[PDB]
């Protein structure tokens, strides 16, 4: 009968996954490398290892919580759960629109960023996580901001750089403090949406600073379930049902 995977990775995912454990669903969280189900760790191996995980578990849904940016995640999934008949909704919020105040342009993908950055050295806060900070090593003579989880292993791989090591959530006065302080003069962001990382733009509109935004990636079709009620109303369509 019912057995969920939750694909994580972010907000929306550990929430979902608090919801669900409270309903009694039996479900297994997912990540790459804040809730109580069993988590596995690690990707699957590709689209087949998926199929087999799902095929092995007798997974009945999937709902695909990782991140917009996540894009490898979600086609594998898309692929998987189609070679296995299985039901796949995606838990993601819109993308952000800007308002009045905001200074954005808008890139197609990270080396588009890179490219993007003036020529006169400036001060740039990567708000990007760890995942291809070499990419603006070809940008060299900048200042780079970066805000990590985790300590680096190594030295940056980016001639200027400081990072920050933090978590959060992030607040406005938090995020406005630390883009002041390191004096910034751009930000570099990827279009995630959701309240949860919207605090360093409403900073740089604050401050007055332009943000180059990463637009989302290319994801095969599949249905949406963009709220937790959603994702509730979406399993019981579904017929996947809590313990007992
Ligand atoms: N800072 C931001 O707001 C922002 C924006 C964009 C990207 N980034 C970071 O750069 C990231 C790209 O992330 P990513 O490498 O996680 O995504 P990905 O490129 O979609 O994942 C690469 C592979 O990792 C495995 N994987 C990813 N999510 C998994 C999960 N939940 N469970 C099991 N395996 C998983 C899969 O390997 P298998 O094929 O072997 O299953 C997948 O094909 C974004 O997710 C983001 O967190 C951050």
């Amino acid at each position: 009968m019912t057995r969920l995977l939750v694909l994580g990775g972010t907000t929306e995912a550990s929430r979902l996954a608090k919801t669900l454990a409270d309903q009694g669903f039996e479900a297994v969280f997912s990540y790459a490398g804040a809730q109580p189900l069993p988590t596995r760790i690690g990707g699957f191996g590709g689209v087949a290892g998926l199929v087999d995980y799902l095929t092995r578990e007798g997974v009945s849904h999937v709902i695909d919580a990782t991140h917009p940016f996540a894009a490898q995640m979600s086609a594998n999934a898309v692929a998987a759960c189609a070679q296995t008949g299985v039901a796949l909704c995606a838990f993601e919020r819109a993308p952000w629109t800007a308002q009045a105040g905001d200074r954005w342009t808008h890139v197609p993908d990270l080396a588009a960023a890179v490219a993007a950055l003036p020529q006169a050295p400036a001060r740039v806060f990567l708000a990007i996580g760890k995942q291809h900070l070499r990419d603006f090593s070809a940008a060299p003579q900048h200042h780079y901001l970066l805000r990590l989880v985790d300590p680096p292993e190594g030295p940056l791989p980016l001639p200027d750089a400081r990072a920050v090591i933090a978590r959060g959530p992030f607040t406005v006065q938090g995020d406005t403090e630390l883009l002041r302080s390191e004096t910034i003069t751009h930000v570099v962001a990827k279009n995630a949406g959701g309240a949860g990382a919207e605090a360093k733009l409403i900073a740089a509109r604050s401050l007055g600073l332009p943000v180059i935004l990463i637009d989302r990636p290319a994801v095969p079709a599949r249905d949406i379930c963009a709220t937790l009620e959603g994702v509730m109303g979406w399993l019981a369509d579904h017929g996947a049902t809590p313990r007992g």
